[PDB]
């Protein structure tokens, strides 16, 4: 089985300062998290924090509008990459999706996972801003992308992971692809109530949760 | 008496659609405005729509978080002025700039403007994150580096534009680098207090006033 390697252990604030983020990683080696996720201008600096242990470095690109064009995606990919990073987390081209443009959107992804190189590709759709239907196309979409994850949430919008939509991401995409529950889940119950939910990852800045 | 050439007109939500974004630049042609505001995603549609036009382009680098590395900050720019775009506003490194970094946000700035050009570039400071001290540094790494404009925010964060911060800012950087109040912004009589207190320019989205 498994048991707190389901916390990414999350810092993305953007005043959040050099201690801070040196706070997250000392708290990420000690409670042996999943990973810590930080803002790409941390990267280099977390991993060689990390190294040294199983505590891979994660980032978030195109976060968290997800409104750049596909070869910059691409290109800071490559670029986190490069400089330590182990995950990936971008944002869906939300609008795209919104505007009915399926084409741009698989695009998109397709772009990250292309500069993916060997490395773990989420996909956050940001549940909170679409339909069940959008939810639903969102996953199919990323997964035809052939990417490895997705996401609920990027914690800056209006809401976060809810149960009913991680069991709808989990219906929708599979076993055999992930879902990271990325929201507002702050407390221990939460988290089991995300993982019953169907959730193989957890984004979040709690990592203290009963333990 | 007449306020359209200082606006930007703006539209930056994630969930923004095809047809807003063009009743955007059909209200930009129509007050002839200074220039429309998009992400990286619609400048391209912005720039052909605004073709035969004097309304110019503006998108938006490392935004609205700014804690984008120098590179693909430089090569977001790069690749907006290569799909249209007139004019930049990046978002400074607002956490290396509070951790004290002045070298690595003097950098990341630096890198902007390097893949300028011949274009305008806006710095957003984000002054809400900021103490007054914050801001007027911020706006003097701004103004060594070379950029056009300073902005006040992102209008993704916990305020906007104040009088004060204007101020403040038109006061560090002279009079003949920009300074930009953004996301004030609702009526007539803010966007004139705004540019009493030393704006160039003004952004909004409630452009439509009048």
């Amino acid at each position: 089985m498994k048991l707190n390697k389901y916390i990414d252990h999350t810092i993305l604030k953007p005043e959040t300062t050099q201690e801070q983020v040196e706070k997250i990683l000392a708290e990420a080696k000690e409670y042996d998290f999943a990973s810590v996720c930080v803002n790409p201008t941390w990267v280099a600096l977390a991993a060689e924090s990390l190294k040294d242990s199983d505590v891979k470095v994660c980032t978030v690109i195109g976060f968290p509008l997800g409104a750049n064009t596909p070869a910059v995606k691409a290109f800071e990919t490559k670029d986190a990459i490069s400089n330590g990073a182990d995950e990936i987390d971008m944002v869906i081209n939300i609008g795209a999706l919104k505007t009915g443009n399926y084409d741009l959107v698989l695009e998109d992804i397709k772009a990250v996972v292309a500069a993916s190189g060997d490395k773990l590709v989420k996909v956050i759709i940001e549940a909170c801003l679409l339909t069940d239907d959008e939810k639903v196309k969102a996953c199919q979409l990323s997964q035809e992308a052939g990417a490895d994850y997705v996401k609920t949430s990027t914690g800056f919008s209006t809401g976060g992971a809810t149960v009913a939509d991680v069991a709808l991401m989990r219906k929708t995409v599979g076993p055999d692809m992930g879902v990271k529950a990325s929201g507002g889940a702050r407390s221990y119950e939460d988290a089991i109530a995300f993982i019953e939910a169907g959730a193989s990852r957890i984004g979040a800045s709690s990592g203290v949760a009963i333990m």
